[PDB]
Formats: C-alpha cells, structure tokens, sequence
C-alpha cells in the first residue's frame, strides 16, 4: 500500500504576522480581494487592507454573507474576475475560509488563510464538507497560511477551548487509523510522518493547553499559546488530514442528524464528546478514559449528553445520530467493525462514564 | 520570533508506483516533458512515458546532459515551451532533480519529482546551492514527490546508506538550530511539526537502518526499506529546510574547497564525517559520539579522514576547509560561535575519536 | 505430581448471540428440553424456543420448580426421556444450571449453558455443591457455554457486581495453591494455563470492573463489559476449577453454618467477604489489602461484618463459620495450616481492617 | 463479534502417567482400540495395552500404515466396529494422532490422544489438513490428552527443538490477528483467555526452552521439561487454534508447492523459518528480530533458505511457495493484506537478515 | 506456628583478636583445656596456651586424634574432668570443634570455639551429625565464638572459596523451607531475622566474595574479606540453623553412600554441587542458574560430576545418592516432595546445565 502525504506550501504563525502581508505577497501579484463578515472586517479585514495598500497591492473588499453556498461562491468569483485579482484572502472563521478556498479554485488563484481563532483545524486543509453528506476535496491546500498569536490571543477563550477539542481528536484517531491499517483523508495509509505530527499534537496539548487557556482569558501571547495555536492548526491540521479521521468526527458529522440548540455548539465542543465516544468504543482502562475527562472539564468544555444539549434524549434520537455515523462512506469503519446499535451504545457509555467521573469531585 | 513551516505539496510514497503516474496527472494536464540522463532513462525513463501513452499523455523526451547549469536548463526549457509542455518531470539523481526544478520555474510549470534512489533530503525541497558560494531558493517546493520502492530497492546499497547518512544529520542539526535560537532554511525559528519530525527520522533509522540496508542488498522491498526510504526523504527534507541546518553540512560545502579525489565521494558520505565533526564541537560523552560510528561503520560509511580521501592531510588543507565552512552566511553560524581554527581543531578530533573508536575493535 | 486442566468444550459469547442458537446445534440434533424458572422464560426462554422452532428444533418447554433437588431432576429427566430430547438447554441462574447439568447427566445428552447473569463462576464448571456437605463432579464440563452480552447488560447491575466478586477470588485463591503446592478441583497441581488464567482474570478486572459496572447500570453494552464478563465467566471458571480453591470460598461455605439474612446475600457478596479474610490471613501490607477493599466499595459489594448481616455477631457464631470452613476436607487446607480458631480471628480482622479503612474516607 | 475459545475436555500431563490410563478410562469402557506404528508399539504401545488387561479392558491392538488417508480410516474403523470398542487410543506423532480423531469421529467414540513427542502442536486441537489444500474441522477436540514426560524425555532433541519452533510462532501469530481483528481458527475473535495462553506461551519457552532442550538430551524430566512440554502442547494448542494462525503457518503451507528434501524437515523446523517471515513483514527493529534468530540458533534449528534445503532457490521458485502462502482462504489474510510478490520478497529478507545476524557471530 | 530462633551467646570477628582471648575469659575461670590437633597446635595452638599463660589462666594442651568418636570425646573429657578446668576451648577444623562441643557438653564447661579457616557454617551451631545417619544436637549453641581474620587470611583460598560454597546454600535452601512453609532445623517456622540474615548472606557473597578470595590469595586482612568471613560464619551459620535447610544439604548427605576419591573433597565443594542440583529442581530460568555457575567457576569449585570425581558416573551409582538424599527425615522433604528418581535426573540435569555453560565460554 502507498503512503501519501499532503500539506499546504507555507505556514507562518507569529505575533503581528498580520502586518507582514505585503511582504509575503510581494513576488506573487500586486492585486487581491479580501473576503471577510462584518465583524471580521473590523477585527482584522481593515488592519489587512491598509497593510496591503502600503505595499501598492490593490485589494477589492468582499462582505461574505455569512453563508458558504455555491451562490456567494459564484458571487464573489465574480468580483474577483472582475477586478482580475491574481490572490484571494480569506479572513475570519470556518465557513469564510472555505468560501474563499472555493474561490481560489474558480479562479486558479494564489490562496492565503488567515483565522481569526484557533478554533478547528481546517485551515490548512484540502478538503470541506443541515445533515451531512459527504468531503469534498479542493484542488490544493492552501499556499499560505498566517497566523497571527496576537490575534488569537483576543479571541474568545471559549474559542481556544473549542481548537484544543478539536485538536485532542488528532491522535485518538489517527492512532486508530493507524493500529487498524486503514486508509487517511489523503488517500493511503499514514506516513510516519503523520504519526510522528499526530502524537506530538497531543503531547503538547496536554503539557500546555490550560496554559494557553488561562493566556487567552488575560489576552497575552505566552510560548505556552504559540505551541497550541500550532498544535491546533499545523499539528492537528496534518494529523487529520494525512493521519485519518475515524469515529470522533463520525459521531460529530451524525449530530447534524439531529434538529435543536445543538447546533448552536462549536464544531469542537460536539469533537470533544465525539471523542469520549470513540474512547468508550476502544480497550482503555477507567484511569485512561480520566485522563481526557479530566483535561475536558478544565477548559470548560462538554463531556455529558446534557452538556451537548441533549439531556434525557430518547433511545430513539441517539440512533438516529448513530445510524448517520455508520452511513457508507464515514470514516468510522477506516477504524471499526461496529453497527450503528454499538455506536448509540457506546453515546450512552460515554456519558455515564462522564457522569461517574463527576459523581466522584 | 515567527515559526515557518514549508513542504512539497504532495508525497506519494510505494511499491510500483511510478505505474500510477498517468493517474496522479489526470486532472492536471495531457501534455509533458521528461527529464533523464541515458543511464535513467533505461532505468525508469522508458517505463513512465509508456505510462503516460498509455493514459493519452505526450511526453516530450529530453536526455539531460549531466551538468546542471544555466544553459542546460535554457536549452530544456526552450523544448518544453516549444512541445508547449505544462508538466515537468524530473527523474534520477541530484543533478537532474534541481535542473527539472529550475525548468518548472522558468514555465511556472506543474512538477513531479521521481528521484531512482533515496540517497540525499533534495527531492522535497524547494532549494539549490566547484567551491560552493551559496543557497538560492526555487519558486515554490516540488508539487509532487513520488518515490517508487521497487526502483530503490534496485539501486546500489551504496546509495541507500548515503541516504541515511544524509538522514541521519537532520535531527544533530536541527536540534541544535532549536537549542541556539537560531533560524531554518525556511526563514523563521523552527515549528514543533519540524522538531517532531526531525526527531522521529533519527529513531527510524537506528530502528530500521541495517535492515533496510540489508533488505537492498537482497533486492527485496520490506516494512523496513519503506520506513527508512520515508525517513530518507521525507522527514530528512522537511526536517533539514524546515528544521535547520548548522555545522555538518557547512562542513560538506567547506570540502569544495578542496581538490582531489573526495569530490568523488557522494553527498551523504561527505555529511557522514561532517556529522561527527558537529558531534565534536558539541558537549557528547564519549558513549553517545560512538553510537554514530557504530552505526556508520555497520553501513560501510566513512569516518576518517582516510575514508574521506584526505589521509595525512595538512593542518593548511584542514583550515581551508575550516575556512570555508565558517564563510560569512554559512550555516554553522545558526547554531555555533566558533572560529575557523575551532574548526579546523574538531575536524582533526572527530578523525581521532573515529580511530579510537577502531583501534578497541 | 502430574498437572491437569479441564474445560467445557466451546465458550461463545457476544451481543445477541442467543439468535443463532438453532445455528450451533444444526449438526448435533433437531429436539431439545429447555429449563428456565418462570421469570427467565419471559427473560429469554421463549426467544430460544421461537429461535429453535425456526430451525424446526423441538423444544419441551419446561419450568423449573426453583429447587435443585434430586426429585426435579427425576422429574424432568423424565419429560426429557418421554419426548426423547439429545439437547439439554438450561437458561438462567445457578440452581437452573446445576439442574440442567444434572439432567445432562442422567441422560448423556449435549448439554448448552446460557447464563442470565454473569454473576458466578458455576457455568463452565463441572462441578455443583441448609448446611454446605461437600464438592461432586458431574460427568464432564459443559458442551456449549452460550453467553449473551445484551441480556447480561440488561440484569441487575448488582448482580455483575456480585460476578465481578466471585471473580476477584480466583487469583488470590488460585495463587495461593500454586505457591503451596497444592491440588487444584481437577486433580493435580496447576498448569501454566491456569495461573495465566488466573492472573490475568485479576488484572481485567481492576482494568475494567468499574467501567462495566457504569455500562449495566446504563444498560448499554461496550469494550469494557465485554472484557469484565468473558472474566467472569470463562477467565474465572477454568482458574477457579483448574487453577484451585483455597480459603475464600471454604469461608463463603462456612456461613451456611449460620442462619439468618445472610443467605438473601448472593454468592459473590459473601465470596467478596470471604477474599478478604484470605487476605488476612496472608503476608500483605496495608495497602495491598486496601486495593481491594477500595474496588469492594466502589461496587457496592460487602466489607464488613454488618454488611453481611452479622453485625455484632458473637464470638461462639464466627466460631461456628470457622469450625465449618475448616472441615475435613475443605479447600483451605490446599493453601494453608490453620486451625478453627485462626480463621476466626480473621474474620473479625477483615472486619477491622475494612472498619479502619472506611474511618479514613 | 463473538469470542470464542474451544478446548479438549481433559489435558494430563505428568512423569510415567501412561501408568494411569487403566485409572482414567475406568468409568468410560472396557473395550478400547489402541493405534500406533511399527516403532512407536516398541516404544510405549505395549506398555499401554499391558496398563489397560491389567484393569480388564479389552484392547484391539491395530498396526498403523503410516499414511493418513481415507482407506487407512475405513480400515481402522471397521475394526473398531467389530471389537465393538467404544474408545479410541492413538499414540505416536502427528499422522497417527490425526488417523485416530479421524477414527473417532466415524464411531463417535471417546478419544485418547497420548503424543510421545512435543514436537508439535496438533495433539489438542480438532483440526487437521502433496500440495495443501484446506484446513478441516473434526466434530470435536479430543476428551483427553495424556503427556507423559518421561517419554518425551527420551524422544530425539531434535523433535523437542521442533516443538518449541512450533509454539515460538504462537505469539507472533496470535498477536496479529488480535491486532488486525481477524478471525480465529475456532470462528470468532480471540478471547482474552487466548491472549494470556498465547502471551504466557512465549515467555515460557524463552525462560525455560534452552534448559529443556539440555534436559532432553541428558534424557532427564525436569520443571523446566515439564514446563516447555506444556507449552508446545497445551497452551501452544489452545493458543493457536483459539487465538488464531496468521503468516508463518501460510509459509509452511505454501513450501508443499515445492517438490524435495525440504520435506524431509519436520512441521516444527519449517515454522520456524516462517517465523522469521512474518516478523520481516511486520515492523520489528532488528534487536528484537535477533532476539528470536539467537534462540532458533542455541536450538539447532533452521534461519536460513540454505538450512531449509533451498540453497539459491530461484525467484520463481519462491515466488510459488508465496502464491500458495497468499491462496484464497489462508490465514495470512486474518492479519495481513500482502500480495505473493511481498511475500516472496519477505522470504528472501528473512534469509538476508539471518545470514547478517550469522556474519556477526 | 511458632518461629524459633537459636544462636551462640557471643560472637567476635577481627583481626588478631586470638590476642584477647584471655581478655575475655577473665570473669569466667582460670582453668582451661584446649583441644587442637597436631598441625593447629603450630597454627594457633601455643599463642592461645600463651596468651593465657599471660593472664595466669591455666591450660590442659590435648591432642586431638583427628577422629571425632565417643572414645576421644571420653579420652579428651576425663583429662578435663583431672585437671577440672571449667572452659573447653577448641581450636581448628570441623572434627576439632564438634569433638570440643560434645566435650564441652559432658562436663557443661562454658565453650569457645575457634575455626582457623571459614571454611563451613558448622561454628556457630549447635548440631552435628562412612554413611550420613542423622543430626543431633547438643544442649546449647556455643558461648563464645572467636574468629581471627588474620588467621583465615592465612589459610588455604581453597578453604575460603569452600566456605562461600557453604554460605551461598543458604538463602538458597532458607528461601524454599520460607516458601514451603516447612520447618528449620531450630524446630520451628523461620524468624523474620533468619529470613533478612539468610538474604544478606547472598547478597554479602555477590558483592564481596571475589574480592576476598583475591585477599587471602595475598594473604591480606581487607574490609571484602572481613564481610565474607561474617558471612560465611556468622550469616552462614544462623541462616541454615534458624532459617532452614533443604536439598542442597541433602545431597551433601546423600554422597556418604558413595565410596571414593569423592570424599576428600571439603564439605563446602559438595554442597556447592548440591546447590545446583537444588537450582534444577526448581523453577528458574537459565539466566538465574548461570549467575551462580559463573560465580563457582571463578571461585574454583565444582560444577560438573566430572569435578566431584564421579566422570561418568552410573544411573545406578547416582540412585544411591538420590535415595539416600531422600531417606525419611532428610531436609529435602522440608521444601519439596520429590521421589529419589526425581532427584536422580535432577543431579544429571545440574551437570548438564553446568556443562552447557562451559561449552559457551
Ligand atoms: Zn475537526
Ligand atoms: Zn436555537
Ligand atoms: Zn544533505
Ligand atoms: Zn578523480
Ligand atoms: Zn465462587
Ligand atoms: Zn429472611
Ligand atoms: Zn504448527
Ligand atoms: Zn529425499
Ligand atoms: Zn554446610
Ligand atoms: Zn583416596
């Protein structure tokens, strides 16, 4: 079987970064349009044009509606044509930075990522995604990917929290991957590289994330943030995409099953409890199941049934989540031989093993 | 301090896979040029452009002279403008992989990179350098890198363990870039991605070394062959442009200095020695400085003076050396404060802790 | 001294496996006798008939009088004999399947197990037992131990508390016989087998025992129950009958010495009390004993003498218990030289240590 | 999935237990058959007819041909049928013990199986198998296995070394398909029970096999004879064939593709360098490859083609042993997904490893 | 059980300290006998009649015959009766100082006992014993027991390397009658204090006893060569007393029923063999046995029957050893129950362990 790697061209993170832009567009194009929402566009959209402007790159101002549908795709390649725009910026959070992705295909445009949290791990990705049907792969990764810390560092800590769920997903299931001979997102079985990416992104979450959580909360850059915001984006970012995904982010794809104030969860928040269910569909002693419960309640994050909005949730209701998580094609069975009655078993599993722990501080 | 992290877009890494390579091209483009030298082109040449036929894919035949200078690579690049060619594929050994790289920046074209042998961290980089004067870096890192395992398991051993002698001055060098400071080849301090990295290709090959050297000498393709191919290429590249470079192979640069029969050494033999000249200028017990020579004596690799053709050479050659691996904008500087004549002095101890080393087997 | 081991020919056991019943007795017979008391016809009687019938198995539904007397065996012997039935199924408890063994017995019929509960080590066995009298062997081990993890997840969390403790006594037991050199039930010294067997029953379940114990109380079936009742039943079964008995259960048949509320307990509540009077009588710290006493407490299960309905029991009445546990062929007489009055004094120090321990949390 | 373990009823293991036989078929019969060939009636099959008139069991006394084949089997049988004998008693190697299952099934009488050698693990199994062709299932494993150590003692070392090669793949076999979650021979998944078998068989026969091995050619019983005996047959037997067969039993399937003196090798020597095969196809550092060579090595056994009668065999002459290796339906696909071309690979790797191990001491 | 523990009333270890030896006869009398043989009478003899000439303590010189029998007992305790000294000193070997304890017994005269080489544990004990019939004890442990380093340090290395032969069966046999739960020649269970004195006394010799055999072969006092002579005397001595013996002594006691060039071996050489044999009968891996194999070789002592002058010894020769080793009321029955066959193979299997080291080295 082929190994197979893939990543984007460069990744920057730094404080300030931001004001660098011109200078890391400068032999590339002298023309772009930045995409942003409203709130972004004061955040740190302006800040970007002005930098820009500095430098004599043009820069055609894009509002995203705030819905990554093919319309705003169509619409906003539009404008870039128009403008003949040779770089595409997108700023801001998830739906943003995969318009802008699509965007960069239509044109065949350079693409530059700029989050504005550390919130999940698709920033430096080829692929995209009310209920979930299937990935979909870009053409490329992003060419680059900027990283502002102090940016970050005035993010909401709740955002951070949720980066740092979505990054503890990254070993549990490549090692998954792994262990079973399955197959990643890139196509073949994991690189040693992957491996190698995968299990330091959760060494580092464990040794420094609620030191970056208590940094976010006084808003100061620290070594401890900069080693988790590139655990939660470079770190996590390759580790799933070329280490594999497997039953965490199965079961948060099978929430969209569901109708309710769940979805008013980050995609973090539901990969933590995800991740808890994968644990409990797994050979792991009560001690090493702790391990991950313990970190989740210290940076507030849900570990119950009711924490993810669906307190006493019917028998009924957790399968259909479980039958979405075991549809043909999900990456679940890159890892297990379950049925979707096993998953809705292992759903109530976690959280009475949550609910135990508890029962115990 | 901002953290960089750079990669080739895409690595593709088995057995038989060069048979794909139509596949890997399909959405790309119908139209090529190849790049081999004679020997090659017998070897692999021949074999891909039946693959591209077969898949309706012209592939312009360029045999490359064997010298990679700038009117080579105007003369191959006049060809492929001419065939309008959009693809460019580069396959053999050192020389032939830059100039295929210089090619595809002349005409900002798609390029694959299909290196016959895993004997030197090039394939993956996006730089270049008879006496060396300095590093120029290329447009962008190779959009494909595909490593066929059949093909390397049929080349010289000699190779393979030049490979891991390149491979195994990553994690020396790139520790010492992280301990001092200091910044990559890739412009910024070192990412925790490149450290793992860089670290995990140091423990593949005491793990899997001698068996893939063993395996090559047998012809045969095994688990450990793959790993130390990964390691050779792979995390050896990444770890070197991303991770940093220091004192060895500023020695391996200082030796173009010199005329004679060394220059007919490979790359990876020359790092060998200019490893334990790293080892010598650092803080090692004699234990630690004798697992390196172990493991280079058990793959035929040189480590004295004698082996690398300076028998008896004079403390004014030595210094020469020393010269030039301390010239302004070397790397050893990213990692060391040391003079010349330091230099000079380590080259001398590595020699003698080398015959120690022997003389007590 | 020659080594014996024994054991029931087939063990199956997994979610829902009571549904392909009529598949493991295809080539072995098309009529059957099922026995089950009139709860567990309801439990899981008729499905196995309504299962067999499919197959165009007969099945002599038969209901358990609730006595394991020679007069009901007699009695369904008979039915047993009249409907000329090769297949004895028993289903349910341990007085059920000690009938059933007995029945299979009288006629040399195929005889399947299919426990309730997993909440002794009596179904694979090949022995059975107000006042204890002595050990009996009946013919052979059974033919098909058959258990089913979603009925099991589905009784009483007590009672895999109850197996889990009855569980806990083989290694302290089975250990001790092999350190004396004595003889185990089968008849000689233990094997190898047995004492991997044995040893590893222990480490499951301090691995496991909780985290199955939450999943029985969620009635939902993981990893982990999975683990604790193959323990349970088949680890616990061949360690205790081929890797010996020793003071634990000569104590658990000393309390039918007494008469009293005692014996509502279950077996494994009064063999978890018994496993700590072996540990007081042996060499071990405070803390050794403590893990265990730890484990009893977070499974609800009986430390102390009041917890076992002797509170404030005289010395005349532990005497009693002790005179009985001792008796001329006893198993504690395979592990230690201990007089009446000795295990008297360690029931009551059981009884303190536990009392010290609980006047500490 | 199910787990599912089998076993025979009853193992016995002892000095000059074959005294005993009398005794343990006392409440079975009076008339038995008792199989064994020229030799083997020398060496322990008069003994046993003379145990058995001493307690007034009658005893057919049947002269095995040597071949195991249907005729043989009807011709066996037949007799038995006439003495009306309801126990069958084999003793001797492999193709008596299989002749005398295959017996016992047609008269669906009780078995005795008394190997006298522990050469190899088929005595406690209910399976059997010039070119392979497919494994099949008795209707039961055998009621007892009677070892008697003083016999063993006095077999040839040679069929002892070949026993511990027999079991050394026990681990290594059962260790993959645990890992792969694959299928055992027995049907399901392996119990625990067969993990700590398979687990503690390995360590056994490296603390114990070289003290054997001295002890059977100084023709002495030993603990450590009696502890490597059982290995090789109880928990080598119940390790394999519930825990599960992988790469090394597929090697020595596949070598009946080739025609010569390799056949002349007992089963246990041809394990042994399949051994070494499925360890080159996993991802073993090369101590702990060696750690196996060493033992094989103090053992007499083969490591090399050249040991195994293929001295510069030809690539396509193994590349035949591969393609039966990798048949449809054998078990190296319970935990590997190889083609024959990795595979013959493999063979040839294992042999270059073990000639570097040789080229070093 | 009740533990006992034995010991002399006093012991003193030092160098010179037979100068003393009036010092510490001054409060108990002023008459004495001293009881030494011909060669002794040199050695020791007249500076002990010397030093108590000095004190004004007189001193009956008797010449011990070299037997120890009742008639020189009668012969020595009449002299001591006419001169009616009320102190028996003796001075020497094993017959010397058992003869001057049972002398010392007739006339309930206080007793000093002073060994000139350390040579046996026999000193500090209160027991003696062509063919071995059984132990008996006197009525006390010694008084005084005076042990001079300068004089060991003077006597033979053979005589050392015997006593650490001697001293070495000590944990070994205390150990088994530990775990055996047996008896101690003292009558009881062991002591925790004969258990940690036993333990130490292994230690002491792995630690020091090369060191002090290279002493004396200097003839030099050393802090190594005072902690063995403690240790072979002292340690020795209350460790098999109070702590148990078992096989090795056994065996010891088993060679009277041989005739031959056998006995003018030391009683320390023997049991040196006899330990071997006790390491084959119990269950220890190779390693474990070859620790203290490697320590006899470089001690000089016997490992092989070869070098207990029984080269090809018959298995009729060797029954006679393992019968009389078993003979009721042997100590081997204390920790094992083995036949006289049992212990037959296991004296074969001790050689062929010992020679299996020798053919490695
Ligand atoms: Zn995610
Ligand atoms: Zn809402
Ligand atoms: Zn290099
Ligand atoms: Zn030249
Ligand atoms: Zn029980
Ligand atoms: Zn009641
Ligand atoms: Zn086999
Ligand atoms: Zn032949
Ligand atoms: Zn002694
Ligand atoms: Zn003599």
């Amino acid at each position: 079987a082929e190994r197979v790697f893939i990543s984007p061209a460069k990744y920057v993170q730094g404080k300030n970064v931001i004001t660098k832009i011109a200078n890391y567009l400068e032999g590339i194009g002298n023309k772009t349009v930045v995409i942003a929402d409203e709130i972004v566009w004061k955040i740190a959209g302006h800040t970007i044009v002005n930098e820009l402007k500095k430098g004599n790159i043009a820069a055609e101002e894009v509002v995203f509606s705030g819905e990554a549908s093919r319309n705003e795709v169509e619409r906003i390649a539009n404008i870039a044509r128009k403008a003949e725009a040779a770089i595409v910026i997108g700023v801001g959070g998830g739906k943003t930075l995969d318009t802008a992705k699509a965007v960069a295909d239509e044109l065949d445009a350079y693409i530059v990522i700029v989050p504005t949290a550390a919130s999940t791990d698709a920033p430096t990705s080829a692929l995209s995604v009310g209920v979930f049907e299937s990935y979909r792969f870009y053409k490329k990764n992003p060419d680059l990917v900027l990283v502002d810390t102090k940016i970050i560092a005035n993010a909401p800590p709740r955002l951070l929290a949720s980066g740092i769920a979505d990054a503890l997903a990254t070993w549990v299931e490549a090692r998954s991957v792994i262990k079973s001979g399955g197959k990643t997102m890139a196509g073949g079985i994991p690189t040693i590289a992957a491996e190698a990416i995968a299990e330091k992104c959760e060494q580092t979450l464990f040794k420094y994330g609620k030191l970056a959580y208590e940094s976010v909360k006084a808003k100061v850059v620290t070594p401890a943030l900069e080693a988790v915001v590139e655990a939660n984006t470079l770190l996590s970012g390759l580790g799933f995409e070329s280490g594999g995904l497997a039953a965490a982010h199965a079961i948060h794809n099978g929430f969209t099953a569901l109708e309710g104030e769940i979805h008013h969860l980050t995609h973090g928040e539901k990969v933590a409890f995800g991740t808890l269910v994968q644990l409990a569909l797994e050979e792991h002693s009560q001690q090493e199941i702790e391990r991950y419960i313990e970190l989740y309640l210290c940076l507030d994050l849900p570990v119950t049934l009711e924490d993810i909005k669906l307190k006493d949730a019917s028998r009924e209701d957790i399968l259909k989540v479980a039958k979405a998580a075991t549809a043909e094609g999900e990456t679940i069975h890159n890892a297990f031989n379950v049925t979707a009655d096993d998953v809705a078993d292992a759903i109530f599993a976690a959280d009475q093993y949550a609910k135990a722990y508890k029962e115990k501080h």
